[PDB]
């Protein structure tokens, strides 16, 4: 039970002395302290609490759990005459703002002199624990005569003032046990993630969320399920998905959708720390950036990346498709171990040939590009991590399908990325076997990588659009056949850019594909005949970002604004970083000009906001998913419950 417990206490920098309260209470020097409070101001270092020696002289001698203005909670135990000081924090730990009201939020410090660690705790996770070598509790700080609420009294003024209410304040004189604290720390935000770190996909981490909303009115998601820390590569990623049948409220516990079993689904806990951060899986096989459109018929497809064990965007040979031309068929190439050619294709029926001999061989390749042969699976053993910070990558006993994109495998691809499509007949509860794409491109080409977030159906045409990217081009990814077959638009860009792009309809026959590109701007490629080509890109003068941008979320909705049609933009708009989330409202003019005349700021301006997805819901408010961190940044990589779902009116967006 708690030694001292406060309540409904507004503050605006000045603090609240509760030294009479708190001093000779702290027998053993551990203390556990659980503060539920929203922020009037965010701006500056801000304490929640404070216990100090206030004397002169001594201003380096305190404990605090502070917040800073990107949403960083952090702690401080410092000592003067020692010279001892420790500070553990994480990124991206709370919440700011959330639709005009301060949003209320549970954190939590755990000191523990046993095992010298402090844990800090936000919205139900905990965000951090660290064992410290020159562990400080509070019987460890010489002459400590001041406690304080909202403050830390150094050298007898009120340092790191706090402005906003603590709304309950909890100290106890004992560390407190994990699963305790997480249950105090749990609350309103807590219930914003679909997708949580060691779900039912055994992923401890997520990035790249999409959303849509399908024709039977279901709301669906996909994301990437990274199981190696956050890294874009190398990693093994999954695609899970989960999906609402009430307009958001609820959803399913996400399922694995797209994914390979060389290396399970597990949970590891990836190092945070400068000296391991950089490590990755390197063994594994993946799927990566997901792409959803629902075909006039009902039909749903999902695209995604595939890249085989030791390949990504770095090291994917581009000169190269991974596919051969015979008789005016393209066939995958397949180089068998022991071999320096690609002596192979997978043709008919997914029989092997020897291309030399043009005769089938006994082996054959599955659906999921298993290898079979004489009819029988060859299998390899799945690899497993861990730790100590000595990483290793060993094999664990349990047999799996050997597959061509695998490290072990007898015949291997060609070690570049390709594209591979799924559909669904029942609005995403079962899926058909991976299709890959074939070579679009050119045969001399790796194929493009896809812009996450959704496709479109053209609506003059029925032509379906899914947006991708080469690094030097927008590749248009198209079908005039209402999918059975596909071709590209390739489209030279005036530099590097990475164009993430995604569509939206203006007008029948009409349609702009907003990117991402190397010059602070979103880019827009106007097309006034379905996609077959465009015109010179022009840029949003409202948005200023960094030179490496950020992907983006742009969809039409269904309902007038204002008497007009209108589209929903969703990115940041920060040179500072990935952050400052905004949504805006663009009305589109009888001349196909857009007014952009709402925007609406998510959170405080240096808070993080990096990959987002919006989704119109069937009630007509507005879906959105988005990392709520900066996934640019080498210090808020491998975080956990980092990506919230929150939801929006069209009165809501109107404001800011
Ligand atoms: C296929 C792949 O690697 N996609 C990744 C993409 C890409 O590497 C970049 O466009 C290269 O320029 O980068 C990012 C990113 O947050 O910046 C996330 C994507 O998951």
């Amino acid at each position: 039970t708690p030694v001292l417990e406060k309540n409904n206490v507004t503050l605006t920098g000045g603090g609240e002395n509760v030294t009479k309260e708190l001093k000779d209470k702290f027998t053993s020097g551990d203390f556990t302290v659980v503060i539920k409070y929203n922020q009037s101001s965010e701006k500056g270092l801000q304490a929640l609490f404070g216990i100090s020696n206030s004397k002169p002289g001594q201003q380096n001698s305190y404990v605090d759990v502070f917040l800073r203005d990107n949403g960083e909670l952090g702690m401080e135990a410092r000592d003067t005459s020692s010279n001892k000081n420790n500070l553990v924090s994480r990124p991206a730990s709370v919440w700011g703002k959330y639709k005009q009201e301060a949003v209320t939020n549970t954190v939590a410090v755990v000191a523990d002199s046993v095992k010298k660690t402090y844990s800090l705790y936000a919205n139900g996770t905990k965000v951090v624990e660290k064992k410290v070598d020159n562990f400080l509790n509070i019987k460890d700080i010489k002459g400590i005569d001041y406690y304080m609420l909202g403050g830390v009294k150094r050298a007898g003024k009120t340092a790191f003032g706090f402005n906003g209410t603590l709304e309950n304040i909890k100290f106890f004189n004992s560390a407190l046990d994990e699963e305790t604290v997480k249950k105090m720390t749990t609350n309103a935000v807590t219930g914003h993630l679909i997708y949580t770190a060691n779900d039912t996909t055994g992923s401890n981490y997520f990035r790249i969320p999409v959303l849509y909303t399908f024709s039977n009115g279901r709301v669906f998601s996909s994301i990437d399920a990274r199981y190696g820390g956050t890294h874009d590569f190398l990693n093994k990623i999954n695609i899970a998905t989960s999906y609402s049948d009430d307009n958001g409220k609820t959803w399913t516990k996400p399922k694995l959708t797209l994914a390979f079993d060389d290396f399970a689904p597990v949970p590891l806990e990836w190092p945070r720390e400068v000296g391991g951060r950089d490590l990755q899986i390197s063994g594994g096989a993946t799927y990566i950036d997901s792409v959803i459109v629902e075909k006039k018929n009902k039909q749903v497809l999902m695209f995604a990346d595939v890249m085989p064990a030791g390949v990504s965007f770095r090291e994917a040979t581009r000169k190269d498709s991974g596919y051969k031309q015979i008789d005016g068929n393209y066939y995958l190439k397949l180089r068998k171990q022991g071999d320096t050619d690609y002596n192979y294709t997978i043709r008919e029926n997914g029989t092997v040939y020897d291309d030399r001999t043009n005769r089938p061989t006994e082996f054959s390749v599955d659906k999921n590009f298993g290898i079979k042969q004489n009819g029988n699976y060859l299998t390899v053993e799945q690899y497993s991590v861990s730790f100590e910070n000595k990483k290793t990558e060993y094999r664990n006993g349990t047999k799996v399908h050997m597959n061509i994109f695998y490290k072990d495998a007898l015949f291997k691809v060609v070690p570049t990325n390709y594209i591979a499509y799924i559909s669904s007949n029942d609005h995403g509860e079962s899926w058909s076997a991976p299709t890959l794409l074939p070579p679009i491109m050119g045969l001399n080409r790796n194929a493009p990588y896809l812009g996450p977030g959704r496709g479109i159906i053209e609506s003059s045409t029925g032509r379906i659009l899914i947006p991708s990217y080469t690094g030097k081009e927008s590749a248009f990814i198209y079908s005039d056949d209402n999918g059975a077959s596909w071709k590209v638009k390739v489209v030279p860009l005036p530099s590097s850019w990475s164009a993430e792009a995604q569509f939206v309809e203006l007008s029948p026959g009409v349609i702009q594909a907003y990117m991402r590109t190397n010059n602070g701007k979103i880019a827009y490629l106007t097309s006034k005949d379905a996609g077959t080509t465009w015109s010179a890109p022009e840029y949003l003068k409202f948005v200023s970002n960094p030179s490496y941008g950020t992907q983006l979320s742009i969809i039409n909705y269904s309902q007038l604004i204002d008497g007009k049609k209108a589209v929903i933009l969703s990115t940041p708009n920060s040179t500072n970083g990935r952050k400052h989330g905004q949504i805006w409202i663009g009305l589109i003019n009888d001349d196909n000009t857009i007014d952009w005349r709402y925007h609406h700021d998510v959170d405080y301006s240096n808070y993080g906001y990096s990959y987002s997805t919006l989704t119109e819901l069937p009630n007509h408010e507005i879906g959105l998913m988005f990392e709520k961190f900066d996934s640019w940044s080498r210090n808020e990589l491998h975080m956990k419950n980092v990506v919230p779902y929150i939801t929006f009116k069209i009165e809501d967006l109107k404001k800011n």
